[PDB]
């Protein structure tokens, strides 16, 4: 009918919820075909007085096409919602996968790594920046990819407790935390602590305090456990700088020794 409705889909479990609301699981009625379908109460976005940002963000989340970006299919309203229709991640959250095994390795590092940079460069070439990539947004595609979900709100999986957020500033970058203008290269950073936490389990600059924390990240405070390859070192090291311009390109990213040494793409 060239235009969807929630009567055009079968809704199974939700797949994660959110502040402004959840995703489900969803089938469209015909070809059975599976999808996840985000929903968002619009009164939830009046509050947050973001709808004219989310109307201009659905526009470019359409145009995107990357393998390791979750593509957004379609997208309707009814009255009181909105509804995403997006491509279904069979696998779950980087994050829970993370939190089971507690670590990764250098070769399954170095791959979600490249695969992220590719991601980004991509998004760097339709004028995307910011994307918040840390591992709770991240899903893991039909066999072993990985996806940028971002994009609508953060949605959670029923899991730990701990961190609502609790979870908030590690992945931010001096420039954004210090509330000033940030190019490209803060993506940059967000790469460095990722890696930092798939190596490690836990993220660079985590404390107890939200002060501490943030510390840490302006002043750069972070330390190895013994095990890490100093290769690894090197790149984070390179990765996380308080100067944004310090910060390598994401090419000399997929350049780097270590990563092309451990991984397989
Ligand atoms: O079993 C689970 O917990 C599970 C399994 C597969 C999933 N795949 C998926 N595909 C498309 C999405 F937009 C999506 N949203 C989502 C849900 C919870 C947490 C984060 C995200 Cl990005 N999630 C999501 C969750």
């Amino acid at each position: 009918k060239r235009q969807w409705a929630l009567e055009d889909f079968e809704i199974g479990r939700p797949l994660g919820k959110g502040k402004f609301g959840n995703v489900y699981l969803a089938r469209e009625k015909q070809s059975k075909f599976i999808l996840a379908l985000k929903v968002l109460f619009k009164a939830q976005l009046e509050k947050a007085g973001v709808e004219h940002q989310l109307r201009r963000e659905v526009e470019i989340q359409s145009h995107l096409r990357h393998p390791n970006i979750l593509r957004l299919y379609g997208y309707f309203h009814d009255a009181t919602r909105v509804y995403l229709i997006l491509e279904y991640a069979p696998l779950g959250t980087v994050y829970r996968e993370l939190q089971k095994l507690s670590k990764f390795d250098e070769q399954r590092t170095a791959t979600y790594i490249t695969e992220l940079a590719n991601a980004l460069s991509y998004c760097h070439s339709k004028r995307v920046i910011h994307r918040d990539i840390k591992p709770e947004n991240l899903l893991l595609g039909s066999a072993g990819e990985l996806k940028i979900a971002d994009f609508g709100w953060s949605v959670h999986a029923p899991s730990s407790r701990r961190d609502t957020l609790c979870g908030t500033l590690d992945y931010l970058p001096p420039e954004m935390i210090e509330g000033r203008m940030h190019d490209e290269k803060v993506d940059l950073w967000s790469l460095g602590v990722l890696c930092y936490e798939f190596l490690v389990g836990k993220p660079p600059f985590e404390a107890n305090t939200y002060q501490e924390t943030y510390k840490r990240i302006s002043r750069v405070e972070f330390t190895f456990p013994d095990f890490v390859t100093e290769g690894a070192r090197d790149l984070i090291s390179r990765l996380l700088k308080h100067n944004p311009s310090q910060r390598p390109m994401l090419r000399e990213v997929l350049e780097h020794p270590w990563i092309t040494a451990n991984s397989s793409k």
